[PDB]
DNA sequence: ATTATGACGCT
DNA sequence: AGCGTCAT
């Protein structure tokens, strides 16, 4: 009853760029705009691997992970942009730099949590309170929400997409209590008005379009964001949760896409998020552990407490390369040359990072994969990172891995290595 | 022969 | 510390 928390204490948004690497390439090369197009890395092996796909190309069935030669079978006029290659490896600098452009804009509106190269969570609780004071009980016009969907509406007693959207928006606004400054639904709505403003500023200042979700926590905001992509934003209210979750496959909720979600399904014999409500908190803790159990019990009711962490910069800076099949590194000289290639890219990114962000990394993590292991990483060792110098870092990386060499011969490397990875971590202010 | 990242939980 | 999970 009156003591039952409803998880309506915050307004949180998740903003995610549409087909991000594709938009970066389309901005740069206008010939790619408004066309079926994809971004690919490498090219020699089956035309390159696809990492991003424009919405026009998705209509033909083109997807991430697909080889470009295969994508062309579905979409013969597919256009391609290639990721930059430097020092013999893919270099993602252009996209990291485009990401900073977007993140700096978002940061004008509120504190953000950088969730990936093209996604940030925003805690808007404070900004909403403020805007509510300016409004002074004044109603919110649909004109302030020109790209917003209200999940679950319209409902109750036109056949076009935009007409539906407006009908739902109208029902939502018609029902709002604008007189109550602490109404969660009102707070969400003001949140959405602010996100429209953030999304317009992003598009104006960078050319990039995005989608967004607005709800009371990160998981719902993330789920909401995906409901109406591209170039749209979706509000998911606390009230919309029972119907939304009633047919929502468990794997769709962030963190349940893998083995834990599979076990929730198998152990409990259910399919949808809403079905979770029938288990006690202790039942769920008994199957999935204390932390997961509590999290599930609240989450299936639309409640989650994970904070938007104040962090705009990545916590680690890493460089990795696979050496598949026949290309696996089998000689000491090969291993040393590639460690250097990786180490040079890392030095370049670290030096830039130190000048930009007033910090220095203090630990170097080195990770390899050996031919045969099903696991992505086979071994991980750390050493001190005391100077930003590529030759030193590559020398140290070798030292910590060289005893992995099974070969009795000095010059040979066995088993051959199928992945090398260098990562700078443990930053300190400077 | 997906590849290149990046955050966080467990012991 | 080193490994695993989950994500983009
Ligand atoms: N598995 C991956 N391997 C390499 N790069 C990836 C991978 N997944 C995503 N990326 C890169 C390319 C994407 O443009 C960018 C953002 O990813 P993501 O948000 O999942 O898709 P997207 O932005 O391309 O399309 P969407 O409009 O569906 O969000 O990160
Ligand atoms: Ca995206
Ligand atoms: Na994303």
């Amino acid at each position: 009853g009156p003591h039952m928390a409803t998880g309506q204490d915050r307004v949180v948004a998740l903003v995610d760029m549409d087909c991000f690497f594709v938009q970066v390439e389309q901005r740069q090369n206008p010939h790619l705009r408004n066309k079926p197009c994809a971004v690919v890395q490498y090219k020699s092996w089956k035309g390159g691997g696809i990492i991003a796909v424009s919405y026009e190309a998705r209509a033909f069935g083109v997807t991430r992970s697909m080889w470009a030669d295969d994508a062309k079978k579905l979409c013969p006029d597919l256009l391609l942009a290639q990721v930059r290659e430097s020092r013999g490896k893919a270099n993602l600098t252009k996209y990291r730099e485009a990401s900073v452009e977007v993140m700096e804009i978002m940061s004008r509106f509120a504190v953000i949590e950088r969730a990936s190269i093209d996604e940030a969570y925003v805690d808007l609780t404070s900004a909403v309170q403020e805007r509510l004071q300016k409004l002074q009980g004044q109603p919110i016009s649909a004109d302030l929400l020109p790209s917003t969907y209200i999940e679950g509406l319209p409902q109750g007693p036109t056949v076009q997409k935009e007409g539906m959207r407006k009908q739902g928006l109208f029902q939502w606004l018609d029902s709002l209590q604008i007189d109550n400054l602490t109404s969660p639904d009102l707070q969400l709505t003001v949140g959405a008005v602010i996100v429209e403003e953030m999304r317009a500023a992003i598009e104006r200042e960078t050319g990039f379009q995005c989608s967004a979700g607005i709800s009371h926590n990160k998981v719902l905001a993330k789920l909401a964001c995906g409901l109406n992509k591209p170039n749209r934003q979706t509000l998911v209210s606390h009230g919309s949760v029972p119907q939304l979750f009633s047919q929502m496959p468990i794997r769709k909720i962030r963190s349940l896409g893998g083995k834990l979600g599979a076990s929730v399904i198998e152990i409990l014999g259910i399919e949808y998020m809403g079905e979770l409500t029938q288990f006690t908190e202790s039942q769920l803790q008994s199957h999935f552990g204390e932390k997961n159990g509590s999290w599930l019990y609240a989450m299936c009711r639309g409640i989650e407490h994970d904070p938007v962490k104040p962090r705009q910069l990545p916590k680690t800076i890493g460089c990795s390369k696979n050496f598949p099949g026949k290309t696996a590194l089998a000689t000491r000289e090969q291993v040393q040359w590639w460690l250097l290639q990786l180490a040079q890219e890392l030095e370049e990114r670290l030096t830039k990072d130190r000048n930009d962000n007033d910090r220095v990394a203090t630990q170097l993590v080195v990770s390899i994969r050996v031919q045969g292991d099903k696991r992505l990483s086979s071994l991980r060792r750390c050493c001190a990172l005391t100077r930003y110098d590529a030759h030193k870092m590559s020398h140290d990386a070798f030292t910590v891995i060289k005893n992995c060499n099974t070969s009795g011969i000095q010059t040979e490397w066995s088993p051959p290595l199928t992945m090398l990875f260098l990562c700078a971590t443990k930053f300190s202010a400077s």
